[PDB]
């Protein structure tokens, strides 16, 4: 079996990426952030505290055929930017893109914190990293792309996000029309839990390729691009104006300037992220200073390749015995 479904920006800012997701009999549609990061898939439903709702689509278990408590099952997780969220699980049938589980864990939230509460665009989580990370107890559960693997044509699945326009998430199947190139594959540690990999370097603009080893992570559900102070400040250098401001959380930039790309290394190939793609917009409504989309991850304890990253190439999580992933231009 395969599976296909769209992936769109909750804003123009590329700030998140939602996909339709069915959940129950008949299925109830919520739109989910897919997470390569974390391993819950965890709902906006009936049982969340009223006021902790605001504009979301929820699951309604009663009115699910399917759904049935798993009994003692709670769960509680937290995220790079502080916020969480925890209730209690159920087992449904669950589809993205035309592929079916059967006996899924939901995790249904009974409380979200306020920055879920504050984006009525996302109904909620589809965690696509290891299984070793989902926070249901007293018994883990899978994931969805873990319970699906079995039943996949390839144990695979690929992120093609887009830059300011839809993009597609595939399960069991590489899409060669989808790249240009070849996909580099290289070598993922699970230790962690992640998609652990190490980057063989980067550039910035045209200038000449550093080569360097850079752990991290690939992970669609943090937004920007998160590596070392040397890396980032070196990157910056090179935009006129730009800061790292410690009131505002980050490296900031004139909202007029044109921006260098940005190329990661993966072995021998190389990933360039065009310079619009580092541009977050102002700071607050109305500024002329403007948000970096490469930062510093000194203080997060680990590099990650975000979305800024991510959008700029084919993606594969392939979920082979020993798993690996793969990265194309396109
Ligand atoms: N594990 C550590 N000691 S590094 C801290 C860290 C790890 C992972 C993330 C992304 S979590 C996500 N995508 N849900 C953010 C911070
Ligand atoms: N705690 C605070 N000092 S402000 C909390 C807050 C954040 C964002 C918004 C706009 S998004 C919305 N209304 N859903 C409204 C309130």
């Amino acid at each position: 079996s395969t599976g296909s479904a769209t992936t769109t920006p909750i804003d123009s800012l590329d700030d998140a990426y939602i996909t339709p997701v069915q959940i129950g009999t008949p299925a109830q549609t919520l739109n989910l952030d897919f997470d390569t990061g974390s391993s819950d898939l965890w709902v906006f439903s009936s049982e969340t505290t009223a006021s902790e709702v605001d504009g979301q689509t929820i699951y309604t278990p009663s009115k699910s055929t399917t759904a049935k408590l798993l009994s003692g099952a709670t769960w509680s997780i937290s995220y790079g930017d502080g916020s969480s969220s925890s209730g209690d699980v159920y087992t449904d049938t669950v589809s993205v893109g035309g592929l079916t589980v059967t006996g899924q864990a939901v995790e249904s939230a009974k409380k979200v914190s306020s920055s879920f509460t504050e984006d009525s665009t996302i109904d909620g989580l589809l965690g696509l990293a290891f299984s070793t990370l989902n926070t249901v107890s007293p018994t883990q559960q899978k994931t969805f792309f873990d319970n699906a693997k079995a039943s996949l044509d390839s144990p695979v699945f690929t992120a093609d996000l887009g830059y300011h326009a839809p993009g597609t998430y595939n399960f069991g199947f590489i899409d060669t029309t989808a790249y240009t190139g070849s996909i580099t594959y290289t070598a993922v540690s699970t230790k962690q839990g992640f998609w652990e990999w190490t980057s063989t370097g980067y550039a910035v603009g045209s200038g000449t390729f550093k080569s360097t080893s850079i752990d991290g992570i690939a992970d669609t559900g943090t937004t920007l691009l998160y590596l070392p102070a040397t890396v980032v400040s070196a990157y910056w250098a090179q935009v006129s104006g730009a800061k790292s401001s410690s009131s505002v959380g980050g490296y900031v930039f004139p909202c007029s300037a044109t921006l260098p790309s940005f190329t990661f290394g993966v072995g021998s190939a190389r990933i360039v992220i065009p310079g619009d793609y580092i541009d977050f917009g102002p700071i607050s409504t109305g500024s002329s200073s403007c948000f970096g989309g490469i930062q510093s991850s000194a203080g997060i304890g680990i590099n990650i390749f975000g979305d800024v990253a991510l959008k700029a190439a084919f993606v594969v999580f392939n979920g082979a015995t020993t798993p690996t992933l793969g990265f194309a231009s396109k």
